């Protein structure tokens, strides 16, 4: 049961929840990889780790993926949230010069994981390890993207530095643009295809219902976290939240705001309904009779299918994640989990 000011029914009713077959043995090994690449402390792994629910999210979210491949998004997945707890508490502690040197060694280690496997940053080390196997699975053109992707999701990080640093919110439409970079949009989107077994070709995946189905299905996502984290972020004076720009620059009151965020939200859900029955036609049109037609119809089928499987993943994720259970720390500003 989730409360009023959360509840999506239309989620509820027709984004019907999804777990991947391996999702048992993935919450237990993301677990070990945390602990034995030392990216969380030893009791907090023990404590916290699986009442996180990182691994649910993503069985729940990229189904038909290979196990293999399951495991290293997931893995990386995992990385991606002590990150953004690393980021946080760099930003709190104005450690700006740690900061600045992991941002660029995650560039480096971005474009060569392999040399970057041993380094003495663990966090480094960890990333490159889920990195390097994720560029095992499809050609390097796809690895590339990745790459690519992921160097402005890091920059976008550093901007989010800066502005905390500088008490600055950025305004909406700013937020907006940042947020999908924050976010990581692009890299779940890209995921999706390893995950499904093939590398989309720029035409196809860059097809406007595609794109657009995609799109929606990772504001919708975002910005349900930005609703759901409001409470833990405004404790920890985090500025980047859809909420807290509207309070800022449009002065709404905070239960306006949550109001403002909920439309958003919703309106995402039956956008994304509409384009999906496009992006359903463009995957039939792509089984034109041949091998190749078939193996892309089915790729795209499957990807929008997890596009849509996103939506009720996240939603569940918020509500039985302890990441976001402000009420229950000792310190509203200090996260249990998080290394400070
Ligand atoms: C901070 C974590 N993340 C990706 C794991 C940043 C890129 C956003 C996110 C939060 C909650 C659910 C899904 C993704
Ligand atoms: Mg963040
Ligand atoms: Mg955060
Ligand atoms: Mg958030």
């Amino acid at each position: 049961a989730v409360p009023p000011s959360l509840r999506l029914p239309v989620i509820e009713a027709a984004f019907p929840r999804q777990l991947h077959p391996y999702w048992p043995k993935l919450q237990e090994t993301t677990r070990t990889w945390l602990l034995e690449k030392r990216l969380m402390p030893a009791d907090k792994v023990e404590e916290y780790a699986d009442g996180l629910c990182y691994t649910d999210l993503m069985a729940g979210y990229y189904l038909g993926a290979p196990d293999e491949v399951l495991q290293a998004i997931a893995d990386y997945s995992a990385w991606c949230f002590v990150w953004d707890d690393r980021h946080d508490r760099d930003i709190v502690h104005g450690r700006a010069g740690a900061w600045r040197r992991l941002r660029g060694l995650l560039h480096t280690a971005l474009d060569s994981p392999g040399d970057h496997l041993h380094h003495e940053d663990t966090l480094v080390a960890g990333f490159a390890d889920s990195v390097r196997r994720l560029y095992a699975f499809l050609p390097a053109t796809w690895n590339a993207r990745f790459a690519r992707h992921f160097h402005t999701v890091i920059e976008a990080y550093d901007r989010e530095f800066h502005n905390r640093t500088r008490g600055i919110v950025p305004g909406v439409e700013e937020y907006l643009e940042l947020r999908r970079l924050t976010f990581a949009h692009w890299i779940w989107t890209d995921l999706l295809e390893p995950s499904s077994g093939c590398e989309l070709p720029d035409a196809v995946r860059k097809h406007p219902a595609y794109r657009r189905a995609a799109l929606l299905s990772q504001e919708f996502a975002a910005w349900y976290n930005d609703l759901c984290s409001l409470p833990k972020e405004i404790a920890g004076d985090e500025v980047h939240n859809l909420g807290i720009s509207l309070i800022t620059h449009h002065s709404l009151t905070l239960e306006e705001a949550i109001g403002e965020v909920r439309r958003r939200v919703e309106e995402c859900i039956t956008e994304f309904l509409a384009v999906e029955r496009d992006a359903l036609r463009f995957a039939d049109e792509l089984a034109d009779g041949t091998v190749r037609g078939k193996e892309l119809s089915g790729a795209v089928r499957a990807n929008v299918g997890n596009m849509r499987n996103w939506f009720s993943s996240v939603y569940w994720f918020h509500h039985e994640s302890g990441r976001y259970m402000v009420d229950s720390w000792d310190d509203r500003s200090t996260p249990p989990y998080v290394n400070n």
